[PDB]
C-alpha cells in the first residue's frame, strides 16, 4: 500500500476521542446495537458517509464570510452561474439545499415536460444506477426507475476499469421495449455510487448520450462525485492521459443535457446542491416554478448566500488534480491495507469508500441476522470507528412477503470524508479490522428489538443472538 | 417618531452603495421593471424580505465554527431538541432547511393522518391567514386554504391591538360547514404575516385551541415570527405585563399540537427551518419518513451542523426583550416617519415590515396596471431602495376567467431585516418615499412585456404604459 | 445637528447591556471610583478610546481567515509593503504590533543616528503635539518633548480650520534656540490627537518639511489618524476640493521622511502598527535591527499573518471618502447635540472624539479635586457610558513639589470607535450628559484612597469627598 | 519508527504546493541562497520555526470571534488571569504581544528591583540556556547572560533523559563567583530550546529553585514549551507516570517565582505572550508600569481581545496528553526515520524539532563555508522544504577578531509546527533528505555576497563557491 502525502496542510483541527471500551459497550447497548443511533460523541472516526462531512479550505470559509445573503440577485448566485458555464458549458442554474432537493426540482419537471408533448403515458427513467434518493424521487412521481449497470460491477473482487458503465445492450433493449416516448430521461450517475463509486468511462457516457439524442431522450448527469469520475477517466483512459481535469470534465458534460448535483460530495461542502441545464430554457423555466414552493427563491434555492459562495470555491478546489490524486489514493490505501491482510473488498476501490465483504468474514452469520452489521458493531466496540451497513439490514423486507430480501452482498462500507482524516487514521481503521480476525468466527448475529416499517436501518434497535 | 437605541453594537460591517440614477434606470429596464429580477449590486437598501437577511451575533458565528457536521447524532441536533423542549415544551423535533421545507414535511403527514380513518374526503386547512408558501403547499396537497382573519385587519388605518386574530365566528361556521372530519388542521400564524405582521392575542390562541380540541382538530403554529408575537402580547395584554418573553412563548405553545417554523425570521438566521411536535409520536414518525426524501436525514434535515448550532443560539437571542423592543420599535419608527407625513400605512405597524397603501398614492393607476408596483418602481428609481408588492401583481389572475383577480389592498411592503439597518437607513427610506409625493400624480401603470402562466410576480417582465 | 447615514449595513452584532442603577453604583465602588478599573461587563457604551475597538468589514475578516502565518516571507507582508508604496510612496516597511511599538522601533534609532556624526548633546523632539506614548518614548530615550501647536487650538470654543497646525514661528524659534544638531526629529501628528483630533493643513505640513529639509532635520509623520486628516484637508482646503482621499494622502507624505502608525485607529483594526521609511535605507536597516528583539522578526513584527492581512484591507477601507464622511460626521453630530444644548465642547469637533470642558460644568470642584473625573463618574452612574479624563487627574503630580500639577483645562473625552455605534448611540450619550445639567451643581470632587506614584490615572482608587 | 495517529481530525485546510525544480532554483537564486529570504510562496513544507505557525482548533477560532476588544477590563483578560491561576497557581498576569515582549516587560524590572536593593552592581542572569531573544534582552540591559546546561547536552547522539538540566555544580560555582547580589534572576528554560528542545527534570527544577531561595535569587520560568517539558517529565520520571499533565505543570511552577511565555509555541497560537508573577506584588506593579509604554494597557498588553481569548483556550489544549503524545511522537517519528537511514541527529529528539548533524554529512565543507546551510539549500532545491541553520552561519563573527566564530556543531533544524503537518509530510521530509545521501560529497560551500554587520543569518546574501 502506498501513502500519498496531503497537497495541503492543516489550518484548523477538531478534537475527536476514542471512548474507553466500557464507554463504547455502554454507548452501543444504549443505541440498540445500531451505530446510526449513536451520538457523535461516542464515535472516534466517523465513516457513515462522505456527504457533508468534508473539510473546507480557508478560501471557502473566507468566501462564506463575504457571502451575499440577499434574497434576490445575490452576488454569489451570479458567481455560481458563471462557474457552471465555465466548468460545464451549461447556461442555466438553480441552486438547491442539497442533491435530493435538486432531484425534486428537476425530475418532476422533466416528467411534466414530456407529458405535455402527449408522451410519457407509461413513464420510466433509465440509469446506470439510480442513487437511493434519486430512485425514490423517480418513484414518488409515478415513474419506474430502471438500472442497467455493466455486469462488470457485480464481480466484486475482479478488477475492471469502468465498473460504473451503462450496459449499452440493455439501454437499447429498454428503449425499444418501453418506447422512446416513455423514457422521461436517462440518468448518468458519475461516479456510479450504487456500484460503489466506480467510474463511468468517457466512451460510455458518449455512446449513451448519442443514443439518447437520436431518440430525443433527455440526459441528466447525476454529478455528486463528478470530479472523482474525471480523475478516473484521466488515470485509466489513454485518450485523456495528458488532459487536465477540467478538460475531462468539459468533455463529460458534452454528454448530458443537464446535471443534478449534491454539492456535499466533490465540491467539498457541508450543505448544498445544484441543478444546471445546458441550454433548454423551457425546462429551466418549468424548474424555476417548482423551485419556489419547494426550496426557496430562484437565486438561492434554500441555500444561504455563504453556501453559494463556498460552492463556487469548492467547485474549483474539487477539480484540482493533486487533491484528487491524494483523495482517491487515500481510499485506495485503505483498501490496499485491508486487501494485503486478506480482507476481501470491492476491487478496485472507487473514489470515496471501501466496501468490505462481511459474508466471507463471518460465514456463520446468515444474511437475515445481518453479518455486515455484526462486523460493524464489532469494529466499533474494538476501536470507536463507525461504519455503515450495505447488506441485508439495509435492503429491508420484501413488502409482498414480509420476509427478508436476499442480499447479493453483505457489505460494510468505510465511507471517507474529503480532507478530514489522515493516512494514520486509515491505518487505525485497517488495523482495528485486521485485529478482529481471530474474533470473526465467534461473532454472533443480530435480531430486532424494534423494527420500523420502512427505512428500518436508520432507527431500528437490535440485540445480539445467543 | 421615536428612535430606540440598539441593545448591541456593530461588530462587522458590509459595504453598500447607491447606484447612480442611470445605473438604476438601466438595471430596472434590464430587470423588466420587476425589482425581483434586479441583482443585489443594483440595490442600495434591500427591503424585499426579512427572511434570511438578518445579521447574526458573534455568538452565533462562534456556534457555527464549532458546529458538528456529523451525518447522524450531531451534538447540535440534541442541543436543538433540548432548546425546543425549553421554549415550547415540545418533545420531538425535525430540522428543515427552511420554513417551506418544514411545511412540506409536516402538512402531507397531517393529511395522511386524518385520511387514514376514512376522514378528509373533502379536506381543508383553516388559518387566521396562510402566508404565500403555506397556502401553496395546502393547495399543492389537494386541500383548500381558508383565511378567517378578523376584519379589524381590513380597516387599514384604524388602530387595533390584535389585527392577526382568528375570527372566532368564522372558525365555528367553517367547522360546521365542512365538518370536523374534513379539517386536516388549524394553522395559527404568529405573527399574522399576511395581515401585516399583526399579532394574535393569547386569548384568541387559547379559544382557537379549545374550539379545535372540542372537535379533535390538530393545531399547528406557523411560528416564523413567534417572538415578535410574544412581544406584542407582553406589550398589549395586561395579564402578561410582568411576564418574561419566554413565559409568554411557553403559554402560546400550550395552544398548539405542533409548530412549523422558518428560522430565517425571528431566530435571526440566514437559513434554517424547524418542525416541532408536542407529544404525538405517531405524527412525528410519519413526518420523519417524508423528511428523508425531501430534505435530508432526520438529524440535520437539509441543514449543516453549523446552521443547527446557529439556530440553537438564535432561538435564544430572538426571545430577548431588549432586542425585540428595539427591533419592533425600528419598524414602528419608520411607520411613524411616513404616517406623520400623510403617507397612509397599516396602523399599528407589525413586527417586521411597514405596509404602505398605494391605492391612495396613485389613484390614476387602477389595480390591473399594478399601482403598488408602480410606486415600488418609482421608489427604486428615485433612491435605490427595493421593496415588494402585496397587491394586484402578486395576486395574479383567476383560474376561471384568466383575468385579473381583484385585490382588496394595493400594499407596498417595506420589509426590515433584523439588526441590519440603522434608523438613519429608515430615515433614508422614509425621506425617499415622502419626496415622491410631488411625483405620484405623474406615475403611470404597468403592462406585461412577458407574463409567465404562474408565479408571475417572481419573473414577469413588465413595461411602463405610454 | 445632522445625522449622516452609514455607507454600510450591519453584518455581525455584539450584545451590550446597561447594568441596573444599583449595579453601576456597586461596580463603580468596586472600581474605586475610577472607570479605568471597571470590567467591560459593567460598561454599556465604551468611549474610553478609539484605539483597537473598531468594527472590521467582512472583507477584513475574510483576509484574516486566509492570512499567511509564515514566519518569514508571508504573502501578507509583501501585500503590506506594496500597500505602503501605493499609499505613501515609501519604499521600506517594518510591521509593529501597535503604534507605541512602532515608536520604540524608530525613535531610539533616530536618536542614535543624530548621535553618530557630531553630537546631539541636548536632544529634543518637536511636534505640533506629542501623543502620550510618543512623548513617553521621547522622554524614555533622554530627550525633551517640545509641543508647539498653534495657539488657535487653545481657543476652545472658537472655530478654526487647522487647530492642529505647527506654530511656524515657534518652530523657527526652537530650531534657532536648540540648533538643528539637537533636533532628533520633527513629529507631524496627523490629526493632532492631543489638540482634540484637529487637522493639520497641507500647507502647514509642507512648510514644516521645507524648514526641516533646509536644516537637515528628519521628519516623522505620526500617522494614527492620517485618513481623518486627509478628509479634513479635502473638506477645508480649496486646492483639494476635487482630489481623491488617496491623492490627499499621497501629497501629505511628500512632507515627511518616515511614518509611525497605530493601525488600531484609521486602518480600522483591533491590533497592529507600522513603521514606513521613505527612502533612507540606513535608517531602515538600523530600525530593522531594533525590531527583532523588541517586536519580532521583520516580516511580521509582532503581528500574526492574519493581522497584516486585515491591515492591508483596512488601510484601503480607511481611505474611503464615503466612510470618512460618515465617521467624522457622526463625531460632529455628537458634538452638535451637546453644543446646541449648552454643553461646552471644543469646536469644531476633531475626527475621532468630542472634548467637553468640565471646569464649566462643575465650577465648584477645583482642579486638584478632578472635576472632569466627577463628571465622568456621574455620566457613568446615569447611563453606563464610560468616558476618559484629560485634565488634572491625567496630568498628575509635579515630581518636584509633589503636589497637583496645574491643568490648564479639565476635559472629558468622548472617544468614538469606528463603525461600532449608531447615531442613536450618540443620542443616548448626549441625552445622558445633558440630563445631568441639574445635578452638576451638587456634584462632589474626588480624593485618593490609593495613589500610585506614576501613571496614577490607570490604577488609582478614588473616594467621593463628603 | 512508529507513526502515532492524530487525536483530532481536520476541519480546515490550507493549500500548499511544491514549486517546480526550475522555480525552486530561480527562487533560491533570488533569495541569495538564504532560505530566510524566500517568500512563503516558494516553500512547500516550512520547517523554519514552530513559533506562531500552529494550527488552532475550532474552539480557538470560536473564542476569537467572541473575543472582547475592550481597551480596559476585557472579559478575556479575566479569563486569562483565571487560567494562569489554575495552571500555575500564580496570582498576577500581564499579557504581552509575544515572548520577547514578555521579556522586555519583566527583565528590566527585575534588574531595577535588584539594583534598588543596593545590589546588582555587576549584574548577570543564569540559565540552563538563554534563548536568543532572552539573552538579547539580558545584554540590552547591560547584564551578562550565563548558560550552564548539563554536559549531557553535548554528547549529541547519546541518549539521556534530561539534556536540558542545569549543571548544579556550575550553578553553585557561578553564584559564588559573581555573588548572589549580582544574580538578577535565574531563568529556567522549559524545554531547553537551545539544547534542542530537551526537557528539564522536576528534580533539577526543584533543586535549582531551592538553591536560588537559599540566596534570595528570583527565578523566572521561560515557559514557551512548558507542556512539552511536562510531557517529558510524565514520560521519563517514574514519580510522575500516573500524574496528569496539569499535575506535572502545577508542580513545575512551584519552582519559579514568575514566568515569561511565548504563547506562539505550546499554547498553540499564531501570536501572543504572557508574564505571570507568583505572588510578588511589587514586581507585578513595576512590570505594569513598563508594560504601558512598551506593549499596551495592562489588560491587553499589545494583544487583541480575540488573541487573549484564543490563549485561554490554547493553554488548555496545549496540556492535553493525547495531543502531546502525538505531537512529540511525530517529532520522534521524523527523527527515527532519519536515524534508521543513517542520518546523524541529536538523540533523543526534543519536543519540537529534529536536529541533523550536517558536519558528518558534508565533511568536505569547512565551518566558515556553512556546511549546514549547504545541506539546507540542497534539501530545498530537491523538495521545497525550508529548514533553518543552527551552526556557523547563525553563530556569526567574533566581535574581538572579526573572524568566523568556531561552531561546535553544524546543525540543520527541522522545526515542526503543531497540528499542521501529517506523518506523510514527515516522510516527505525524511525521504528528501535520505535521497541526498549520494549528493552530499558533491555539495559545495557558500560565501558571502552581502553580509550585514549583525544578525547576518536573517538577511545576508550568499553564493555557491565555484
Ligand atoms: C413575499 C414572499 S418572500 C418569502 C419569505 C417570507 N416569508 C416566509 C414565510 C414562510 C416560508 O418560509 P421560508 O421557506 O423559510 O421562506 C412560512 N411562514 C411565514 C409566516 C412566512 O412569512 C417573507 O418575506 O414574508
Ligand atoms: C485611553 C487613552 S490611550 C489609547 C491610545 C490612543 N492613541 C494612541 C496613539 C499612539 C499609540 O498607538 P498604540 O500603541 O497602538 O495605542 C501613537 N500616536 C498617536 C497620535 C496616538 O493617538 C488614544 O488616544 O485613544
Ligand atoms: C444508507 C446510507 S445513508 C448516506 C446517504 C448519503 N447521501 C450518501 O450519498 O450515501
Ligand atoms: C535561528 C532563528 S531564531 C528566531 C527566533 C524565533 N522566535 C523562532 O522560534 O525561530
Ligand atoms: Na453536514
Ligand atoms: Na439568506
Ligand atoms: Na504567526
Ligand atoms: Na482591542
Amino acid at each position: 500500500a502506498k501513502r500519498i502525502v496531503e497537497p495541503f496542510r492543516i489550518k484548523m483541527v477538531e478534537k475527536i476521542r476514542v471512548p474507553s471500551r466500557e464507554e463504547r459497550e455502554a454507548a452501543l447497548k444504549e443505541a440498540g446495537y445500531n451505530p446510526f443511533l449513536l451520538p457523535s460523541s461516542a464515535v472516534y472516526i466517523d465513516l457513515l458517509t462522505d456527504s457533508g462531512t468534508n473539510a473546507m479550505s480557508d478560501h471557502q470559509w473566507a468566501a462564506m464570510i463575504t457571502g451575499d445573503e440577499a434574497y434576490a440577485g445575490s452576488r454569489n448566485y451570479y458567481d455560481l452561474k458563471d462557474k457552471a458555464k465555465e466548468l460545464f458549458n451549461y447556461d442555466y442554474i438553480i441552486p438547491a439545499h442539497q442533491g435530493r432537493g435538486a432531484e425534486n426540482i428537476l425530475f418532476p419537471v422533466l416528467l411534466k415536460y414530456k407529458q405535455k408533448e402527449g408522451k410519457a403515458k407509461n413513464p420510466v427513467f433509465i440509469s446506470n444506477f439510480h442513487f437511493d434518493t434519486t430512485a425514490a424521487h423517480v418513484e414518488l412521481n409515478g415513474c419506474k426507475a430502471i438500472n442497467i449497470v455493466t455486469e462488470k460491477a457485480f464481480d466484486s473482487e475482479t478488477y475492471d476499469d469502468w465498473k460504473g458503465d451503462f450496459d449499452i445492450k440493455k439501454l437499447k433493449e429498454n428503449i425499444a421495449q418501453h418506447g422512446a416516448d416513455n423514457i422521461v430521461a436517462i440518468v448518468s450517475t458519475v461516479t456510479c455510487n450504487s456500484a460503489g463509486g466506480q467510474p463511468v468511462s468517457m466512451s460510455n457516457l458518449k455512446e449513451v448520450y448519442e443514443i439518447a439524442k437520436q431518440h430525443g431522450i433527455f440526459v441528466v448527469m447525476d454529478s455528486a462525485r463528478f470530479c472523482e469520475n474525471a480523475y478516473f477517466i484521466k488515470a485509466r483512459d489513454p485518450k485523456y492521459k495528458n488532459a487536465t481535469i477540467k478538460e475531462v470534465i468539459f468533455d463529460m458534460y458534452k454528454y448530458a443535457d443537464a446535471l443534478t448535483m449534491s454539492a456535499k460530495k466533490d465540491p467539498l461542502l457541508n450543505i448544498g446542491g445544484l441543478v444546471a441545464i445546458r441550454d433548454n430554457e423551457e425546462i429551466f423555466t418549468l424548474a424555476r416554478q417548482r423551485c419556489v414552493p419547494m426550496e426557496g427563491f430562484v437565486t438561492y434555492g434554500g441555500l444561504a448566500g455563504r453556501d453559494m459562495a463556498a460552492m463556487v470555491q469548492g467547485l474549483e478546489e474539487g477539480t484540482e488534480e493533486e487533491y484528487l490524486h491524494y483523495r482517491i489514493g487515500q481510499v485506495k490505501y485503505l483498501g490496499d491495507r485491508l486487501r494485503e491482510a486478506g480482507i476481501p473488498i470491492q476491487y478496485p476501490t472507487g473514489g470515496h469508500a471501501v466496501f468490505v465483504d462481511c459474508k466471507k468474514l463471518v460465514p456463520q452469520i446468515p444474511g437475515d441476522q445481518f453479518p455486515a452489521q455484526a462486523v460493524i458493531n464489532a469494529l466499533y466496540l474494538e476501536s470507536g470507528v463507525r461504519a455503515v451497513e450495505i447488506g441485508s439490514f439495509l435492503l429491508g423486507r420484501d413488502p409482498a412477503t414480509g420476509e427478508q430480501k436476499h442480499a447479493d452482498m453483505e457489505f460494510m462500507r468505510l465511507t471517507i470524508a474529503r480532507r478530514v482524516y489522515t493516512n494514520d487514521h486509515m491505518d487505525y481503521i485497517a488495523d482495528a479490522l485486521i485485529g478482529l480476525k481471530e474474533k470473526f468466527a465467534t461473532l454472533k448475529g443480530l435480531e430486532f428489538e424494534y423494527e420500523p416499517p420502512v427505512l428500518r436501518h436508520f432507527t431500528a434497535r437490535l440485540k445480539p443472538i445467543e
